[PDB]
């Protein structure tokens, strides 16, 4: 019964939620001007290809977002018995409707993004293809079992289960970041900004599952707006000033990255 | 709640959409066929790499339009106020709904074929890695992106918002073509047949998004049956021809195009 | 109106059923380890790439299975005048409803790990990228044009003619597989083992057009909790027996896949 139309404005009149949504719009949109400009003067094929791989991260956050604001990535689900949300309402349209304003959308976010963020990263690493492979298909894996849990309604216990698997895939990443690429960086020559980078995106990444489990999806001792604000907030920083910071460095050494695709 | 078989039975008794799906579902089989015969002589790995990339646009063309006749991919969407096509009604089983025949399969059709054109020109021209993971990724993000602003029913002004970033990546895909790939294809010796299937693929490109904007999913001056048929007429070009043409270049310039 | 939770209760309180999907869960993630235990000891990159894509296997079906079972990757459709299933019922929660329920979900496990089998027997065999592009892309089309048979019921026909399309596309991926691969492996050193896995894939993904035929998507000879059963049971041998002789091929061949 309810439409997309009625999701889209109770975004837009509840602060939080429009503001967390909105102002990443913005950013989006403002760090993919930004970041063609920096990257204007390179040349190499592989510095370039680092180069595009962040662009990329902003430009699906723009898409993404406005997945979210117009309504049409989000839905109403009512969480199982147990659930710390179950038997919640939202008003909607002008109605009272049982169930909670699930933004899925962000789950797209994620999934079109941190492949683009380990492409970059691993690119600068001097990873081999292996490793690649296999960060980015078990990332993908990470945000699609995440994505389950959170459609997840028929289970309180199925959610979790969702979310466990989907942390398992999670380890996998966080092994190639911390010991892998780690390593690989030092015969890169990229030893420096590498491990600056690798920490922050760990110390980043590692704040979704815990806003998960805290947020509407989990426990709910956030609710839906400071849930929805925690994660732009993440996102700003393992997105947008992450990116900043590669480019920045990418730009002032693209000798060092040079090599060859 | 519409059924699939009474969008099934819509496009059906309904001359213009019935033909102009149902005939590229055909098209798509011969030119399948075709391809197929031409290219059976080709033995070179880069060479075959090309005619597979090619041959996949009509493969993914026949399975996308079949979704559409069969009402698979077709939604019955209500637009937004101020959108021209808002207020509409359609005729479907014993009653009236509101709304427009929606075909959001097409976008699965240009998702799916459209990277694939990109592949088999790219790899036409010489192009890097770089330049082809840039046009493909850009022309997903235009063809998703148009999705949305399809899907969108909640305000009128953000269809065209989606439309426009649809545009800022296909202006990407754009350069590429006219800029970085029309210099490669002079140090792979394919500037010649490049050049032709460059001007044929940016023109007939540049006319999707103008009947987006004229059709029902923007200002609606073309009704449902015409849109579709704008839209198949394109394809024919885009598609079939396009791939003739680079496969008849092909078959006889194997010599050409082989390396690694 | 069937909600996820009356889909996953109607799977649970179904013996039949919900062995046939919680086992393949137990399975999977008991390979998962197995298989990660198998090849700690591997260190070439190209032999990890093998052994990387063939642990997704599981990693996919795992998810996959939980998709069904909790009833996320699960619906309802009535089938169309003249399928076998027509005028079915099922009661649903507690209540009859008509259709039949469909694990839609399966097309995802196989789009998903098809292409890693794939993958893991091209590099097996030191197939180059134009076979692997050519067996990844048609397998996809044929797992897609599958998922769109099951999910049409606007006609009979056209879910037949789904399943056409379907099969000339494996049939791409059978002539790779049994022709070309078959050669490459020679050159490759592979011969011996890959004869063994090609023999088991050919044979066992022939039996998923089968059963589609005979279950309730087809033709219903088989119920339901029977059709489930039959695809479990090729899943255990396509996907983990075959994931483990691959794996116990690669961790005593390190060397051979490797190259130099
Ligand atoms: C929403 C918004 C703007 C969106 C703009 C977009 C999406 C444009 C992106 C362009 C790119 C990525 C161009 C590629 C170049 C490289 C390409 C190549 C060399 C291959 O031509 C380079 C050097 C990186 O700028 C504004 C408010
Ligand atoms: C949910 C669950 C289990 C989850 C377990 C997972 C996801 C384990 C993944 C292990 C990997 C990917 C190991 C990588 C190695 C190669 C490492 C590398 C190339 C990256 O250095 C190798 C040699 C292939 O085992 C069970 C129930
Ligand atoms: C910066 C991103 C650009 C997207 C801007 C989208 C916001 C448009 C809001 O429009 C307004 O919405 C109200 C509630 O639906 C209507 O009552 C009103 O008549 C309509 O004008
Ligand atoms: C690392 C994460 C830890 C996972 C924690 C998951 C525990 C939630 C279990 O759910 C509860 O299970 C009961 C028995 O099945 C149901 O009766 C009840 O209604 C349901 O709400
Ligand atoms: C990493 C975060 C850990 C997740 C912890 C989630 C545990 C959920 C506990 O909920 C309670 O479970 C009981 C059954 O055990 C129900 O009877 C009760 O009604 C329900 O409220
Ligand atoms: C390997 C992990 C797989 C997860 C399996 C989840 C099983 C949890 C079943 O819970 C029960 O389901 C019934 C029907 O919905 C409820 O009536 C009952 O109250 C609830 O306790
Ligand atoms: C731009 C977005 C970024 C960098 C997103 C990162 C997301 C994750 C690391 C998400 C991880 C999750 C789990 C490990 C468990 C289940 C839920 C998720 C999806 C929040
Ligand atoms: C076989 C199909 C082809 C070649 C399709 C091409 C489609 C495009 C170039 C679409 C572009 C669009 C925009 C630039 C703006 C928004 C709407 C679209 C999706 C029609
Ligand atoms: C792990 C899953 C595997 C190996 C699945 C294999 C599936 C196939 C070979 C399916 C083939 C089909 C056809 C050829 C015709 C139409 C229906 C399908 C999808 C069942």
């Amino acid at each position: 019964e309810v439409t997309q139309r009625e999701l889209f404005e109770f975004v837009l009149n509840d602060p939080l939620l429009a503001s967390s949504l909105y102002i990443n719009i913005a950013l989006a949109g403002l760090s993919i001007l930004l970041f063609v400009f920096m990257t204007r003067g390179l040349d190499d094929p592989r510095a370039k290809l680092i180069a595009v791989s962040t662009i990329l991260v902003p430009v699906v956050s723009i898409a993404s977002y406005t997945g979210l604001a117009s309504g049409l990535t989000i839905s109403v689900l009512e969480m199982p018995a147990g659930h710390f949300a179950e038997g919640s309402s939202v008003m909607l349209g002008g109605e009272e409707v049982d169930g909670v304003v699930t933004m899925w959308g962000r789950y797209l976010t994620w999934a079109l993004s941190t492949p683009m963020i380990l492409l970059a990263l691993g690119l600068l690493a001097g990873s081999n293809a292996t490793k690649l492979f296999t960060a980015i298909t078990f990332d993908i894996a990470m945000c699609v079992t995440g994505l389950a849990a959170a459609l997840t309604t028929s289970s309180h216990l199925m959610r979790w289960f969702w979310y466990a698997i989907s942390c398992a895939c999670f380890i996998v990443v966080l092994y190639i970041l911390l010991v892998e690429w780690a390593q690989d960086a030092k015969a890169a020559g990229t030893a420096d900004i590498f491990s600056t980078l690798k920490l922050l995106t760990v110390v980043m990444w590692l704040g979704y599952p815990i806003v998960w489990a805290l947020g509407v999806e989990g426990v709910a001792v956030l609710p839906v707006g400071y849930t929805s604000w925690a994660y732009s907030a993440l996102d700003i920083v393992a997105k947008y000033i992450f990116a900043f910071l590669l480019l920045n460095y990418l730009t002032s050494n693209e000798g060092v990255v040079s090599g060859s695709i």
